[PDB]
């Protein structure tokens, strides 16, 4: 049974870097090797849900082989959710590419990209991870990447380095509610904009929503882990989450 | 009379970095301060020409004030070229943001973004810089950013560090033809795919085309300078060009 992973993304490198990259490389050594991976990124935020099997914007290159079989299986599992199927791969954002180059350096794990539907509310994205859960017993690792705090208008690129108190506030409300159980509509992490708090940490939903894909996939029983965490440049949250 | 600048973009930082960043900061200290700037990036590659006056994807933030006056003046100058006018700013690619944060750290120069028309041939993009030339006598600096060699399938992110010979070959054909004069249709840098050479260095045109915007703006008389140059990771060319 494969784990699902939400990674806070960014180290702005690298090669021989930091705590985060060593946590990614990390889980790539330590976690059960997947038959294939469904990648969810903050940066594939589209009207409607798209899927690529990667049979062919960003100053990056991650030549993982595609899995047309997993793509079709994704489309079927999601039906009647209408899915658009791209032939070509989508470019990987620097952050996602940064997680993947550290995690599985050799780009030898077959892969599908899944996009996040803009037009849908948080509860729906949580329901998505509920549907993706079945794939975890079929040798498939879910890797979602984004940032539970993500306001680049508040980011302090040089000085000083302490976490803004509102950043730590929202982040702790995230961590304290990972294991919440009950109706989806009443989930604190689904109703995240109910926090002070919420809109300032996430003025648009895309960097936060990927966590819900991972949380949607939790059975209520298996452990939930935090392989690495951190708030960089005052408001970039680096909170990573392991399900199972 | 304002200079036009093509910058090869990437240092993957920074703050206290390298030769390239110090060349950018650099020209920002040394060049005549502009009333406003038209930014052209490799990464705004669209069907049709777009313009933003910046009255409102990338893990970046460059809060330069817009210039609606320059935007309208751009639309008028280009007519009958059909232009789409966005209210909102487009996100800056890391490379462009990297050039601008070093060049004009304070983000206090008014600014317009101009996009590159996908559907048009190299000669047309050269003609674009011919039209943009007039704005140089109106206090306006053209800043184009991309990379005259740009194949991320050949990039050696770690080892070793020597420039591929084909990379140096195409690059030198670029440099040897900056000052070429004659009919546009017969310009070596317009007919760049005529080199061995060309398609391998530039499998799609977007990172190269921005130079033509700058070269289009040369009168035949003023100096053409190379403020910095370099080939990193075997095939990322860092060749920068100053017109006037
Ligand atoms: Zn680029
Ligand atoms: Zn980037
Ligand atoms: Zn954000
Ligand atoms: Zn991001
Ligand atoms: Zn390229």
């Amino acid at each position: 049974r494969m784990p699902a992973l939400f990674l806070g993304h960014g180290p702005m490198n690298v090669l021989e870097d930091n705590l985060y990259t060593r946590s990614w490389q990390k889980l790539g050594m330590t976690l059960p090797r997947p038959q294939a991976i469904v990648v969810v990124s903050a940066h594939w935020f589209t009207r409607g849900t798209g899927v690529t099997a990667m049979e062919t914007l960003y100053d990056t290159h991650y030549p993982a082989p595609g899995s047309p079989a997993l793509a079709q299986r994704l489309v079927e599992l999601l039906a009647p959710i209408p899915v658009t199927l791209d032939k070509e791969a989508w470019g990987f954002d620097h952050g996602s590419w940064g997680v993947l180059i550290k995690m599985y350096p050799d780009a030898d794990i077959p892969m599908v990209q899944l996009s996040i539907d803009s037009s849908k509310p948080a509860a729906w994205h949580f329901e998505m991870g509920r549907k993706l859960a079945a794939l975890r017993d079929e040798g498939i690792m879910l890797v979602a990447s984004g940032n539970v705090v993500h306001n680049l208008r508040t980011v302090k690129w040089h000085g000083d380095s302490s976490p803004y108190p509102w950043a730590t506030s929202f982040n702790e409300y995230v961590k304290a509610n990972l294991t919440w159980q009950g109706p989806v509509e009443q989930h604190p992490l689904v109703n995240y904009l109910d926090h002070e708090g919420g809109t300032l940490s996430n003025p648009t939903p895309e960097h936060y929503l990927p966590l819900l894909y991972v949380l949607g996939a939790w059975d209520g029983q298996e452990p939930i882990t935090i392989p690495v965490e951190g708030i960089e440049m005052g408001s970039l949250s680096m909170l990573s989450v392991q399900i199972g």
